[PDB]
């Protein structure tokens, strides 16, 4: 909607950075709205949904078990690891790690999951296999969050990741049980959801994953809609801003508020 595009432009002006935006119809994949849809942005922590997709593909294939216990050590622990820092001595199962990575934004959990699949290159190969030609993961947390100028590492485009999320959450890439488990993780309540959840109306469905990195990187991918059922995918990315985190959050949240208002 033009009203949403105005809010995307206002965000670029206020934040002093590029903003990328896409909305897709969930059922058809038709592009409803877009702004800088094929420009590159850091994935930031939005990659964690793609990662758990890859894990679930391996579960479907009999190559991984959700109940497999992963044991790890103190120097696997990186910053922003609220769940994994509670399990150094007992380990965590693969399903516990995906829940932690997606719902609690746990960096160590995502790194351990990356190990389970064989690393960033294997995630990139899985993406290529399912038809995503743009998205790339090169590094693990927190390195992938650096957001360096002119660096193509750990980037996607809004259009590419929107299409990939649609492939994972709908149709036949994952089994129904896997599809439902990924949605469950993404729908689970989080500690704070400033970008879309905070103002989302009661009774709306939302399955989302946000990310924040260095150098102004911020992103969210989501499936959402009224009446407890998703009907659109929205992706919003920015990088480069040196505005405060609160200002960055507020400008992105206004884009979401407009999407909902003019739905
Ligand atoms: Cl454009
Ligand atoms: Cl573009
Ligand atoms: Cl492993
Ligand atoms: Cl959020
Ligand atoms: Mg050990
Ligand atoms: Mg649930
Ligand atoms: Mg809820």
């Amino acid at each position: 909607h033009p009203e949403t595009l105005v809010k995307v432009k206002d965000a670029e002006d206020q934040l002093g950075a590029r903003v990328g935006y896409i909305e897709l119809d969930l059922n058809s994949g038709k592009i409803l709205e877009s702004f800088r849809p094929e420009e590159r942005f850091p994935l930031t922590s939005t990659f964690k949904v793609l990662l758990c997709g890859a894990v679930l593909s391996r579960v479907d294939a009999g190559q991984e078990q959700l109940g497999r216990r992963i044991h790890y050590s103190q120097n696997d622990l990186v910053e922003y690891s609220p769940v994994t820092e509670k399990h150094l001595t007992d380990g965590m199962t693969v399903r516990e790690l995906c829940s932690a990575a997606i719902t609690m934004s746990d960096n160590t959990a995502a790194n351990l999951l990356l190990t389970t699949i064989g690393g960033p290159k294997e995630l990139t190969d899985f993406l290529r296999q399912i038809g995503d030609k743009e998205t790339r993961l090169d590094r693990i947390e927190p390195d992938l969050n650096e957001g360096k100028l002119g660096d193509l590492r750990d980037t996607t485009t809004p259009k590419a990741i929107a299409s990939t999320l649609r492939k994972l959450l709908t149709g036949e890439l994952l089994t129904l049980a896997s599809r439902q488990q990924l949605i469950d993780w993404m729908e689970a309540d989080k500690v704070a959801g400033p970008l879309l959840r905070s103002a989302l109306p009661a009774g709306w469905f939302i399955a989302d994953k946000s990310g924040a990195g260095e150098r102004g990187s911020r992103g969210i991918i989501a499936a959402l809609g009224p009446d407890g059922k998703p009907s659109r995918i929205v992706v919003i990315y920015t990088t480069g801003s040196q505005a405060t985190m609160d200002e960055r959050n507020r400008q992105i949240a206004e884009i979401g508020a407009s999407l909902i208002k003019h739905w």
